Order: structure tokens, then C-alpha cells, then sequence
């Protein structure tokens, strides 16, 4: 048994809050929107890792005009610079969060709103999926 790449749908994962919504352009046809209205609000996801090792981290979100800017932490550790999820067009936003080493077990992926693009109308996180690339 070696590490396999996996896609974990935000609407299927256990999360601390967030509303499940349908969208024909979302992975799985659904997403989970965290309706943050300002900074320091956070949503937690429980993310299983069956095999210890190194992974590249990819986030898929919806492209909405009120997407915020988020700091990912894993198990309380900052991962990556804050990721600004505002784009001017498109159906989805896909972002590369770099590499980590993850132990075997279930990890806490915390998304904290830390700001928003000046063009954005809000602070929200319409997360579609988390993809762990071995
Ligand atoms: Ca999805």
C-alpha cells in the first residue's frame, strides 16, 4: 500500500459549518459555501490521509464575486501564503497550495478568512473540493 492521489468533495467532508449547494460546473455537481462576513471567521474540514508521505495540495472553488482571501492551516500550521479566491471571470477557481508532508490519520484543514480582494464583494469560501496529489 503506497500513497494514492485523492479528490475529497467539500460537500461530502465533515465540516464545522457551510451550506451545501448544487452547481452544474462544480466537481460532483455540488459545493459547500462558508458564508463568512468578515475576517477571522473560519471553517474546519476533517481530511483523511491513509498513507504518510508528501503531497501537493490543490483547492477547487467556485468563482463568485464575493470570494474572500483565506489562510489555510493544517493541524494548526500555516500552509502557503493567504490565497485570494477572487477572479473576474470563469466558473471555477483552482489554486496550487504547494507541498506538505502529512502523517497517516485525519487532519484538520482550517480555512480562515484574512481579507478580500478590493474588487470582491465579500469574504466567502465556496469550496468545491480538496485534492491531495501524491
Ligand atoms: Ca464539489
Amino acid at each position: 500500500t503506497a500513497a494514492v492521489s485523492t479528490r475529497l468533495e467539500a460537500e461530502a467532508l465533515t465540516a464545522s459549518s457551510g451550506v451545501i449547494k448544487s452547481n452544474a460546473d462544480a466537481s460532483g455537481g455540488q459545493y459547500r459555501i462558508f458564508n463568512a462576513y468578515g475576517v477571522a471567521e473560519q471553517i474546519d474540514y476533517a481530511v483523511p490521509v491513509s498513507h504518510a508521505g508528501a503531497y501537493d495540495l490543490v483547492l477547487g472553488t467556485m468563482r463568485f464575486s464575493d470570494n474572500g482571501t483565506y489562510q489555510l492551516q493544517i493541524d494548526g500550521n500555516d500552509v502557503g501564503a493567504p490565497v485570494d479566491l477572487f477572479r473576474p471571470s470563469g466558473k471555477v477557481v483552482v489554486v496550487d497550495l504547494g507541498s506538505v508532508t502529512l502523517s497517516a490519520g485525519v487532519h484538520e484543514f482550517t480555512f480562515t478568512a484574512v481579507g478580500k480582494n478590493t474588487s470582491s464583494l465579500g469574504y466567502k469560501l465556496p469550496l468545491d473540493y480538496i485534492q491531495l496529489v501524491s
